[PDB]
This record gives C-alpha cells, structure tokens and sequence, in this order.
C-alpha cells in the first residue's frame, strides 16, 4: 500500500491521494461519506456525485508493457427492477479517445475494460445471481481486485479469490486517460448508487499472496460486522439470521424466566419476477447490543463485553440465564431489565461465533446458539461450542449475522 501510485483515503477530515505522487482529487457537491466511517464513499446517480482524481504526469498510464492492478471494496445495492436489466453503467472511468480503462456495473455483473489504441477491447467480468436464498454478494461489501499483465492476462478476484481471466497478450499501446473519473455514467435507475472504500492503483501485476495479505489488511479484523460489512454499533436494532439454519428467524415463546427464546418457522420469499429471490431478512425478535465495559464511540470492537437487549411487543428485554441449570446447554431468556438481579448476561463479542456468554464472575458459560430440546431449537449458551472451534473449522449453530434495516436491500422494515 505504501508502494501505490494512487491511495484515496478519507484521512485528516478530508479525501486525499495518501501516495507519494499526491493526485489531486475533485470533488462534486453530491458526495456522501458515511459519518460511522468516513472511508465508506457513497455516490448517487446524480451528475453532481462524481470524484475526479487528476493524475500526476509521472503516472498517466501510456504503455505497450506496464502491468497494473487496481484494488477496492464495493458496495452494491440489489438491482430491484426490469429497467436494470441489459443496462451497463460505469463506475470508475479511465477512457479517453477510445482507450484506457474502465469498471462498469449491470445487472449481476462487475465488468473490466481494457481498450487499447487501435479501440480492440478486452473485457473480464464477474457474474453474481439475484435468485439465491442468501447472497454474499447483494449489497455487501465485497474486495475487487483486477491486475493486468501486458503479456498475459487481465485476472479479477473477488475477496482474495481468482474469479475470471483473460489473454490481453494480443493489445498494443493503452494510452489511458490523466483523469480518473468515480460516477455513475450510464444509469437509467435514478435511485441507483453505490458504495466504494480503499482504491488503490499499483504498477504492478499482484500476486495470489499480496491479493490475501492485502483483504486481510483492509477487512478491519479487530472490529465487527454486520451482515452488510459495515461496522457493528451499539444502540442499533439487528435481525438475527443463524448460519447453520438460515431459513429460520429467532422469537420469544414468553418474556421472562419461565420463557426462552428458539429458532422457528420459514423465512418469507422475496420476489421480483425475473428480478431477484431472496430469503427475507426483516424477521423476528430484534437485538440491540448495549454497553457495559466499553471506546466512546458506537463500533462494537473484539472482545467487548456488552448487554443483549431483545425487542419484544416493542419493548426492551435483557438477554439472560440461569447458568445454573442441568446440562452444558444453557436456555436464554428475555428478562425484564430491573430487578434482573445476580442472572448471567454479559456477552464478550469476538470479530463466525460472535457472542461467548459469561457468568459475573467472568468465567465461560460459553458462545450463543441452539439446541433441540422436545422438537423446540432453544437459543443457548454452551461451552461445547468454545471447545469445538479450538478443534475444528466447521460451520456451528453459534454463527450468527446481524442484520440492520439497510436501504441497499429494499425490504420493507
Ligand atoms: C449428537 C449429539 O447428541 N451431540 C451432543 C453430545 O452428545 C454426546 C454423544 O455424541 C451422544 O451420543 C449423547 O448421547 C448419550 C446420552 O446423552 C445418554 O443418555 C446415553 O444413555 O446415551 C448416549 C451415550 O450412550 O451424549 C453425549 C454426551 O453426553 O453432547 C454434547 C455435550 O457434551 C452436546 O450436547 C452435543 O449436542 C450438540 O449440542 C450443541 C450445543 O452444545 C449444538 O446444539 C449441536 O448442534 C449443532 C450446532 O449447533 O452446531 C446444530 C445441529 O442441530 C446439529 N445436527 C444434528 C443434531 O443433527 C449439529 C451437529 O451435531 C454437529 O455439526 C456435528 O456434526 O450441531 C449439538 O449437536
């Protein structure tokens, strides 16, 4: 990173090239930088959302030999109706005179364009579908990265992964443009956007190993995720979706000791008639994560130990236990917040088992899932799941994600 020729970043209350060519950035008036994380670069479909970087002389792409790579995260929200079908936009333009390069989004697809002086163009392209229960993909952030080796191929990778490559042996001169142009170019859905993080340019082709260290380095690992990949906050109520099950969502038999909480039922269909289905995400009992230990801001950090507060008839109950009870496996109640007492409640977060129960002494009752009990999936805490993870890297009943209400998903809340 500290070898790029271009490094965007919001850094010291404004976007500047972090590299030692020091681009100039232009800025339109319609740019958006998220206030949680101001790296986190929202543009609209809006002539006015558009950040142009002015490149250095030194660095104006014009070669028949420079390898390149680019790298960043996006954010792309699900395509929501026929008028995104067969409808290419760009995104990241470096076009001029009909050669150079471009990133350009349609419909379940993230396309690199190389063009070359003669207007010959190659083309390399990752493809994404709208009819799966749960994506990785919709609306998440996911790590592009695309390297160009004038003598072999144009790669794209997608979260450290090889997806899609192309010869490129056979174009001659790119002379790309001096501007880099981030906007929507192209777009016949006015209320499309999308979400960019960490651009980086680099003369050189990346390797597999620099690709890995590179999603490593900028996943942020010290910190939580929701669903989407942002950060996970306090004070903010989430959809609980379980890994192991996902077609089930969590609810509360009956607040209180005498009641638990249990995976239940089937996740309603999405649907948009060849445009998406997807599982619904906007169900059940809402979880928000409360203080206890700790920072003073609102990011919820590995191995924060925090309350669980639960939504039920539109009222605040606390995550408990009695860890007392018969068996490793430990039911969870909704418990009024006064008069709670001396019951088990602090959660330790971890940065896919995210939630390791203890009692107030400080000692494991252990990570937060299920258990069948008479036909009923009970939420639990067990430190039969502590032990597992230490022996093996499977899929457990105490993977969760924390779903918020985001408007990249377009479920009604
Ligand atoms: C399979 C099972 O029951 N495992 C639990 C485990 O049990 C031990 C042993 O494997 C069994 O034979 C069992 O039976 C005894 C019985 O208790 C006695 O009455 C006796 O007379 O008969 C048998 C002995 O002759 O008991 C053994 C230990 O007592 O015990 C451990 C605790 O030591 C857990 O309770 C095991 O159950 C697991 O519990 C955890 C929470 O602690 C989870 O619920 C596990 O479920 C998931 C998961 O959350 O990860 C999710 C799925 O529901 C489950 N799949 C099933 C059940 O189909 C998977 C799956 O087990 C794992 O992925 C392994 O492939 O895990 C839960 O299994």
């Amino acid at each position: 990173i500290n070898t790029s020729i271009l490094s965007l970043r919001y850094e010291n209350n404004h976007l500047i090239d972090l590299s030692r060519y020091a681009s100039k950035i232009n800025i339109g008036s319609r740019v958006n930088f998220d206030p949680i994380d101001k790296n986190q670069i929202q543009l609209f479909n809006l002539e006015s959302s558009k950040i142009e970087v002015i490149l250095k002389n030194a660095i104006v792409y014009n070669s028949m030999y420079e390898n390149f790579s680019t790298s960043f995260w996006i954010k792309i929200p699900k395509y929501f109706s026929e008028i995104s079908l067969n409808n290419e936009y760009t995104i990241i333009n470096c076009i001029e005179n009909n050669s150079g390069w471009k990133v350009s989004l349609n419909y379940g697809e993230i396309i690199w364009t190389l063009q070359d002086n003669k207007q010959n163009i190659q083309r390399v392209v990752f493809k994404y579908s709208q009819m799966v229960a749960i994506s990785d993909y919709i609306n998440r952030w996911i790590f592009i990265t695309i390297t160009n080796n004038r003598l072999t191929k144009s790669k794209i990778y997608i979260n450290g992964r090889l997806i899609d490559q192309k010869p490129i042996s056979n174009l001659g001169n790119i002379h790309a443009s001096n501007k880099i142009m981030f906007k929507l170019d192209g777009c016949r859905d006015p209320r499309r956007y999308i979400m960019i993080k960490y651009f980086n340019l680099f003369d050189k082709e990346l390797n597999e190993k620099e690709i890995k260290d590179l999603y490593d380095s900028q996943s942020n690992s010290g910190i939580l995720k929701d669903f989407w990949g942002n950060y996970l906050q306090y004070d903010k109520p989430y959809y609980m979706l379980n890994l192991f099950d996902p077609n089930k969502y969590v609810d509360v038999n009956n607040v209180g000791i005498r009641g638990y909480m249990y995976l239940k039922g089937s996740r309603s269909t999405l649907l948009t008639t060849n445009i998406y289905l997807n599982s619904g995400l906007y169900m059940g009992t809402k979880f928000i994560i409360k203080k206890y230990a700790s920072n003073k801001d609102n990011i919820v950090r590995n191995n924060d130990r925090v309350y669980i507060n639960v939504v039920v008839n539109n009222k605040e109950y606390r995550l408990a236990t009695n860890a007392s009870q018969a068996g490793v496996e430990k039911i969870l109640s909704a418990l009024e917040i006064p008069d709670i007492g001396n019951l088990s409640q602090v959660v330790v977060m971890k940065s896919k088992c995210k939630m390791n129960l203890q009692d107030n002494n400080g000692n494991d009752i252990g990570f937060i899932g299920f258990h069948k009990f008479n036909d009923i999936y009970k939420l639990v805490a067990s430190n039969w799941y502590n032990r597992q993870i230490e022996i093996s890297s499977r899929t457990f009943g105490c993977s969760w994600e924390f779903i918020p209400v985001d408007d990249g998903w377009g479920e009604k809340p």
